[PDB]
């Protein structure tokens, strides 16, 4: 029957014998346990070692497995993904389905995981009531047997499937057998851009309920105009025999204080001509001055739902955390508790580099803490309902949640092929309805989403209306079909740019500012995905935040995304390394496109995270004279855990500092008058840095946590005093092949054939391993590459434009190399042309002026052909012989920063170990640049000017040729890149050019100057 | 003190090269002990009669962004025509140059002055790579105006009819010039991207005989 009916190739069958969905249950038999959320004796975990065997197809599974353990089986941890145990390969594909597109059919070779468990059941559980099993997540479909007898079937990898085992169990030992299919008709609705895995990857549990039971409950909170009064309404449903003596009590608790209670027998109000629900009752509780829930202050109450008899005997209790909040859209604005939200959001997949798609409490907490510490207040469940614990943590720590149905059909042509087809409405409906049934009581969930990237079909319209009808308390959004369809309350585009239109046919991505005011349009706009954080990215992040702050109806967005989907593999030395698409023999695959996170898989931050934190600050600052104006962007809380530290420094040297308590009302302002600052002794630039510090620890932060900062230039005193003239004069030695300059034990050598500084000596010690030469290219970032591939060139990608123009192949031709002796210096003058196939790309004209103090002043003037693609950089590079421990600079830092991602960086004196000047992006690229640098120190060297630089043990060539960070090898000495100018990194998306015009090197003529001397 | 600032000499040296003489200068402009601008130049005069002028200017970050960064002189020559390769033919400024076209333009000198009834800076042409006037040629990438009226006279005269042609010709050649604005005329209206706020500025000119 099971193999005959092939339920996994039939979208008409999404389950067999599966129980109705409902909010989290524990069946407490003690009301105080329910109140305190203590573990329930009626809810048992089957998260232990199970038996597991892999088969290539369900037809290969022997019948004997139903009755007894396979001796070839292994003992494995559950929950798990079986790919993470090495039984078969995980597959990384983005859009293209991992199976032939032939709905509803799947491959005949369909990896089948056979799970079994021998376990004990207490006799008390079988003497009365109902024993069910709950599988929180099985990917992607499964049949269940208990003691050899078939129980049921379930689909949807991301919601719990529950089955009644009451009739199947015996006291003492029982055996479960679970046949999990990798592919099913369910796979057509699970085409998310992520690793394709399978197995029993979320909790398995047993729940005991009495025969007469709470079968469902819904909690609603409604408010008066100023939120000083609320009514809690709790609808409770029962299963079992109705009796007149049955009662429901709902009580509400604020900590240990019961603030409200109501009791009633079953029997709802009249609904229609046939009466009402005899098996339901609704309790209404009045609450005066409720403490309101928000991300800012996650005030929670406890609601306890008791099923009991009239004489006071408890049958069972259920419970939930209640957050008093109202979500509504009014006059085009998303309001929470009557105030307009600014969504500092991020998309977050459930990913662990070791455990795959199994989520654990410690990782969830780690994520939430890091999110809140970096000024996020919102999370989108891209693109499926999450592990149930996630919502509990968001309720308690305070994050706004978009809960999203497990529906993505991206690889269909056209995208809405299934979603517009009524045959697929049943399968889709369950993915929406069962999510709402599970999660509707969580205050953290503020918005429902219909799924992701499935075009716009009539099924979306049907299900949009279903949610609006069943749960008016939350807006419904959905991006498919152009982000502004009839199936969305919120304009929710993905990667729509701030100012630039992308007028794609049928589904344009308008400038977000333009989108708001299109004729007839009135809705709020919140990007479901923006600022694609793939590799060296988040260029232009500040442009979004400026627009969000200026435009009331631009209420923010969700960054794509939180964490790199890299997986751990092991090399010959047993060393773990970070792997992406194709590294498991998976083909076709989309390579590094699974790594788009603000953090690495182990939760180490990428440099981009600090840019996000800074731009998402909750305090805004202005300076006028001596006065700092602090504005609060909080809607609800006062700044009751904040002080402002200020510091004034002269080119990194502290001059004065102080602290002032912050006492700002939500949306309020505070004026802070700085004391008279003593005029600086020396020439240079005064910089003011302020930071907001939280003195006290919180649930989400340590004492001393810095939440916000800003810098301003104050007075500058330009240096007019001429340095004391040196009593030494450098000497020029002219040969046919070289111009040499000597000064004491120091020597500089200019090769007359090449026109470059080929060597420098301090004594007999060589300083260079490679000559100092111009550089106009960078090892391409993920943003420079886009979707280009050797077998499928995208001619529009920056890297392909540079390659085709010959930028990477360009050869320096010497035009001029002269030497002159001045009164106090030797002057070398050079000119080079870079050419490719008869075309002059760049001309570089330099002077080198070496004086008696041993300083070498370098002037560089570059011409760039107007018709060549704008170059990635205009700078110099060389391989230094020195390997030193520290890097010390006066400039923007301390973290990696680029021209379109430097707002977070501060100007000061920074000193880091050399290894911190390299950013270990899993896919290697140009990295570690620091901008706006006036002084750089490394070993015996000092460079002064106004430049950008990176410094590391890796050449641009190696970074360019190496596809994985673990394969990199430190080269001899230290590669230094000093740029007069560097192109933006972009990132609005990572599949098309995204570097804004103002960060492109398009000026045609460029000037910069450096001084190279001894520290 | 921008209008009051006096040039203070910091450095003036001369060097003989293989095929050239190199004059190096540095000046500071100060007002009441405050240094507003520093200008560092080299003048390279070669055997072909060309004088290459390299200018590097520092602007104190806390002084209001200056109206222009350039050079001026009063030429002895009064010539009939002005010939330039750059944006024209009409007056154009950095935030008002979209209508102008890059080409070879040739106008009478009088057309290089715009007779605004209330006199001011006027007649600039931007994006100019070559300027010709009598025996003189200037090459680079600059903005310029050229007329018989000094900036001082234009500043001091309230009506165009009271202007008098001065001896010779006043040339203003700018590496950089501030936007003119105009969103309104009663509050600052020059957009940030047209303010001279970069702190350090570089430009180069070659002066020769045509
Ligand atoms: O449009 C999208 O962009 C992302 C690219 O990394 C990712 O595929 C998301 O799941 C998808 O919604
Ligand atoms: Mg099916
Ligand atoms: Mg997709
Ligand atoms: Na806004
Ligand atoms: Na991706
Ligand atoms: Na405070
Ligand atoms: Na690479
Ligand atoms: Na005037």
């Amino acid at each position: 029957v099971v193999l005959q009916r092939r339920d996994w190739e039939n979208p008409g069958v999404t389950q067999l014998n599966r129980l109705a969905a409902h909010p989290p249950f524990a069946s407490w038999r003690n009301s105080e346990e329910a109140r305190t959320d203590r573990p329930s004796q009626q809810l048992r975990s089957l998260n232990g070692e199970w038996r597991f065997a892999w088969f290539p197809a369900p037809e290969a599974v022997p019948e004997s497995w139903l009755e007894c353990d396979l001796p070839e089986a292994d003992t494995v941890v559950v929950p798990s993904n079986w790919q993470m145990h090495g039984y078969d390969a995980p597959i990384y594909t983005n859009v293209t389905y991992p199976i032939t597109v032939n709905p509803p059919f799947v491959p005949t070779e369909n990896p089948t995981g056979c799970y079994s468990l021998t376990f004990n059941v207490d006799e008390s559980w079988l003497q009365e009531g109902q024993t069910r099993i709950i599988f929180d997540g099985v990917n992607s479909a499964f049949h269940l047997w208990c003691n050899g007898r078939w129980v049921g079937y379930g689909q949807d990898s991301r919601l719990p499937s529950e089955f009644d085992l009451s009739a199947f169990l015996r006291a003492g030992e029982n055996r479960l057998a679970v046949m999990v299919l990798r592919w099913s008709d369910g796979s057509y609705l699970e085409d998310q851009d992520m690793w394709r895995m399978s197995g029993i990857f979320r909790d398995v549990s047993l729940l005991h309920k009495p025969t007469t039971q709470i079968s469902d409950f819904h909690v609603a909170t409604r408010f008066n105009d100023d939120f000083s009064r609320a009514v809690l309404e709790a609808e409770v449903q029962m299963c079992g025999e109705l009796r007149d003596y049955l009662r429901v009590t709902v009580s509400l608790w604020q900590g240990e204080t019961q603030v409200a209670s109501g009791t009633a027998p079953f029997g709802g109000e009249i609904i229609d001509e046939r009466g009402g629900y005899a098996d339901r009752v609704t309790l209404r509780l009045n609450v005066e001055n409720p403490k309101l829930w928000s991300a800012e202050i996650p005030n929670l109450y406890r609601a306890v739902v008791e099923l009991h008899t009239a004489d006071g005997t408890l049958i069972e209790a259920e419970a939930c955390d209640v957050g008093f909040r109202e979500v509504r859209i009014e006059n085009g604005l998303l309001l929470l508790n009557g105030k307009p939200l600014l969504i500092r959001g991020v998309n977050r997949h459930e990913h662990h580099p070791l455990h795959g798609q199994v989520m654990d409490e410690q990782t969830m907490v780690q994520d939430i803490l890091l999110m809140k510490q970096n000024n996020f207040n919102a999370v989108r469940c891209s693109h499926y309902p999450n592990h149930p614990l996630w919502y509990t943590l968001c309720d308690r720590y305070g994050l706004y949640v978009v809960d999203e149905a497990n529906i993505e059909t991206h690889g269909m042509v056209p995208m809405n092929r299934l979603t517009d087809d009524p045959r697929w409405l049943p399968a889709m409906s369950e993915r929406v309805t069962r999510m709402v049934q599970r999660d509707r009581n969580h205050p953290s969930v503020i918005i429902w989403s219909l799924g992701n990237e499935s075009g716009h079909g009539a099924n979306h319209d049907a299900l949009y209306r279903w949610i609006k009808s069943v749960d008016p308390s939350r807006p419904v959004q959905y991006e498919g079909g152009g982000a502004d369809t009839t199936a969305t309350d919120i304009i929710c585009p993905m990667y729509a740019r701030v100012d630039e239109d992308q007028p794609f046919p049928a589904v344009p991505k308008w400038s977000i500012k333009k989108w708001l005011s299109l004729p007839g349009e009135t809705r709020p706009l919140i990007l479901c995905e923006y600022a694609h954080a793939m590799g060296n990215s988040l260029g232009g992040f500040a442009k979004y935040w400026q627009a969000f702050r200026q435009y009331p109806r631009l209420q923010g967005g969700f960054v794509w995304d939180w964490v790199d989907q890299s997986l751990i593999k092991y090399d010959e030395n047993g060393n773990p390394w970070s792997a992406y698409g194709g590294d498991f023999g998976d083909t076709p695959n989309d390579r590094q496109f699974c790594m788009n996170g603000l953090v690495f898989a182990d939760r180490t931050p990428h440099p981009a995270l600090t840019e996000a934190k800074h731009q998402q600050q909750f305090f805004q600052f202005r300076l006028s004279g001596q006065t700092i104006e602090v504005t609060s962007e909080y809607l609800f809380r006062h700044s009751d855990n904040e002080l402002l530290h200020w510091m004034v420094a002269l080119d990194g040297k502290p001059l004065a500092s102080g602290e002032v308590p912050l006492d700002v009302a939500p949306q309020g302002k505070q004026l802070i008058e700085l004391p008279e600052l003593p005029q600086p002794e020396s020439a240079g630039q005064l910089w003011l840095t302020v930071r907001v510090v939280q003195p006290n620890a919180t649930a989400w932060s340590e004492a001393g946590h810095i939440s916000a900062w800003q810098q301003w230039r104050l007075a500058e005193n330009l240096s007019v005093t001429l340095p004391a003239a040196s009593h030494a004069i450098p000497h020029l030695t002219t040969s046919e092949m070289d111009f040499c300059i000597e000064l004491g034990n120091k020597r500089w050598q200019f090769n007359r054939q090449s026109g470059f500084l080929s060597q420098m000596w301090i004594g007999d010690k060589k300083q260079l391993l490679t000559p100092l030469r111009d550089q106009f290219t960078r090892a391409p970032l993920d943003n420079d590459i886009g979707v280009t591939e050797a077998t499928r060139i995208d001619p529009n990608a920056w890297v392909e434009r540079w390659k085709a123009a010959g930028h990477y192949q360009a050869e320096a031709a010497l035009l001029q190399c002269t030497a002159d002796t001045l009164a106090d210096a030797v002057l070398i003058t050079t000119a080079h042309a870079w050419q490719h196939q008869g075309k002059t790309l760049f001309i570089s004209r330099k002077t080198y002026r070496i004086d008696g103090s041993g300083q070498m002043a370098i002037t560089v003037d570059v011409e760039v052909a107007s018709d060549t693609p704008h170059p990635a950089r205009i700078g110099l590079n060389c391989q230094l012989a020195q390997v030193a421990e520290r890097v010390n600079w006066l400039g923007l830092g301390p973290q990696e920063n680029y021209p379109d991602r430097l707002t977070a960086a501060c100007f000061d004196r920074w000193d880091l170990p050399l290894s911190d000047m390299y950013t270990p992006y899993v896919f290697p690229s140009e990295n570690g640049l620091r901008c706006g640098t006036r002084e750089l120190n490394y070993g015996p060297h000092q460079w002064r000017g106004d430049f950008q630089f990176n410094i590391s043990r890796y050449s641009q060539q190696q970074l360019m040729e190496t596809s994985h960070r673990h394969l990199l090898h430190a080269e001899e000495g230290t590669w230094l890149n000093i740029d007069g100018f560097h192109m933006g990194i972009g990132g609005d998306d990572s599949w098309s050019p995204s570097v804004s015009a103002e960060f492109q090197l398009s000026a045609g003529r460029y000037h910069y100057q450096l001084v190279w001397c001894q520290k």
